[PDB]
């Protein structure tokens, strides 16, 4: 029997700040640790409308809702009950360069976020400032060990109004709270986020994410 439901609720309060516009967001949602499958209902609490693209925050709002393979080490679930964090850098190809932590935790059948986001760097005529993107291309993340420390690289991009992309590095660190919890082998982590439904200014947004980890083989 594990620490970790089948169905499991979210409570999430992000605080940050983009090219010094300050924010407050609230999330609240269910997911299905097992399935790799998650839903959450966001609402901005300060600092509405944004004036930036929200698509630039979906990932930062855990990879324990990702359905991981016997053959595969699951580190996200082995570090309940105590919980991990994550670092995360995103690089944009016109010089815009994003931060964000969570640190996860868990009281009974609920996950409990603390997220900060910082941006800075973003040109005034860009995408992400003028509002021009549409959604994440679906893409997979690299798993390995550097220097002693779980590390998941992606390279991907914004899709934007008139057929065209906007780059995006991405380098998280996973670490687990409790001591000895053993690092995975490397592997991938595929995944498609979406946003299902908003109000005029994303005051309200609808967010979903599934993702499934492999060894890169069809068998």
């Amino acid at each position: 029997m594990s620490a970790i439901k089948p169905d499991m609720k979210i409570k999430l309060r992000m605080e940050g700040n983009v090219n010094g516009h300050h924010f407050v967001i609230d999330g609240d949602g269910t997911g299905k640790p097992f399935e790799g499958k998650q839903s959450m209902d966001l609402e901005v609490k300060e600092g509405g409308p944004l004036p930036f693209a929200f698509d630039i925050l979906t990932t930062a709002f855990n990879r324990v809702f990702a359905k991981y393979p016997d053959n595969i080490q699951d580190y996200f679930k082995q570090s309940f009950p105590k919980g991990y964090s994550w670092e995360r850098s995103l690089t944009f190809e016109d010089g815009g360069i994003c931060n964000a932590r969570n640190d996860i935790t868990m009281e009974g059948d609920t996950f409990y976020n603390k997220v900060r986001f910082y941006g800075t760097n973003f040109p005034a005529n860009g995408p992400v400032m003028q509002k021009k993107t549409l959604k994440w291309e679906p893409s997979t993340e690299k798993m390995y060990v550097r220097d002693g420390v779980l590390t998941g690289d992606v390279e991907t991009a914004l899709l934007l109004e008139g057929n065209a992309h906007y780059r995006c590095d991405f380098r998280t660190t996973y670490k687990a709270k409790e001591k000895g919890v053993k690092l995975p082998g490397a592997h991938f982590v595929d995944h498609c986020i979406e946003i299902l439904s908003h109000d005029k200014d994303y005051n309200k947004v609808k967010l979903y994410e599934h993702a499934v980890a492999h060894s890169g083989l069809p068998n």
